[PDB]
């Protein structure tokens, strides 16, 4: 019943902060390995006709990990951009001021989280549901929706991430994420 | 005051089936890592004198993730050698037959833990106290040790064991393994 979606840009559009290499095996094998192992798993099941985000509210083992790393790949997709990179702007960078001090410490802050979460994850920008703005890192398939915060932003920190283009080197790849942060998705998100 | 272990083979030895650009990336920056922040964190605490079984054995967080991680990566390199591969012998090959049925059915089960263990990991033989051989993966640093049981072989699964020589594709790693299996050094561990 899934699919996976097209790229929001060509391969070679992230070019040099993420490779097209990269982006070949990540996108071409690594989420389309998740969508077809998830269609796989769910036909026969309770799981088979519901919302994808449903799915990964009320699911459990190969079901759980293949439905959230196909949402969590799919919303990664779109926090990079060849346009990305700079400051956000407007309420994001207001709010991200009043949160967490300022624009490079809460830059640090996420820097930190994606570099130091042990093993296979994703670092996080959520917004909890009073609206108050959270760094946190999850590990493997997790994500922040099953504990009631929406994601904002996110940087896969899965070594197939960065292997190709940083090798061991993940603190590099993060700055290389922040050269293609597309703040306009993470605002978009930010405003409901 | 922990050292990184030499390699027990030269950096070319595991050619073709494993890499001597892995063999630099694992050892000579990840496994070297692991010890550095190892000697870090221990230092100043109930931990810095301890042997490196007893801080697994009673550490968590970094300071456990680090020394599992250390200790792994050591049991690791002498479960591969450049005379590896074929099969095992005596009380090992009949302990095998006996609790698994055969060899292939014991390789496929460890094929399929190594293959479909989520995230990073190890994929482990074991021997039970009672005396009972057990095939299971670990998630991240973990060590069956803590549960009691002594490791006799393992194959890294986390993502950089592989990624340089065969990308996204684990199962032809695993596969590549089995060709460098030291089976001298499981045996050893079998019958200590
Ligand atoms: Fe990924
Ligand atoms: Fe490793």
């Amino acid at each position: 019943a899934f699919e996976l979606p097209d790229l929001p840009y060509k391969l070679n559009a992230l070019e040099p902060h993420i490779s097209q290499e990269t982006l070949e095996y990540h996108h071409g094998k690594h989420h389309r390995a998740y969508v077809n192992k998830l269609n796989k798993l769910i036909e026969g099941t309770p799981f088979e006709k519901e919302p994808l985000e449903e799915i990964i509210r009320k699911s459990d083992g190969g079901i759980f990990n293949n439905a959230a790393q196909h949402w969590n790949h799919t919303f990664y997709w779109h926090c990079m951009s060849p346009d990305g990179g700079g400051d956000p702007s407007g309420e994001l960078a207001s709010a991200i001021d009043k949160t967490f001090g300022s624009l490079e410490k809460f830059k640090a802050l996420f820097t930190d989280s994606a570099n130091n979460h042990f093993g296979s994850g994703w670092a996080w920008l959520v917004k909890d549901n009073n609206g108050k703005l959270e760094v946190l890192s999850t590990v493997n398939a997790r994500n922040p929706m099953t504990e009631g915060k929406k994601p904002l932003m996110t940087c896969d920190v899965w070594e197939h991430a960065y292997y190709i283009d940083t090798r061991n080197d993940r603190p590099k790849y993060v700055n290389n994420f922040w050269q293609v942060v597309n703040w306009d998705f993470v605002m978009k998100n930010f405003k409901s």
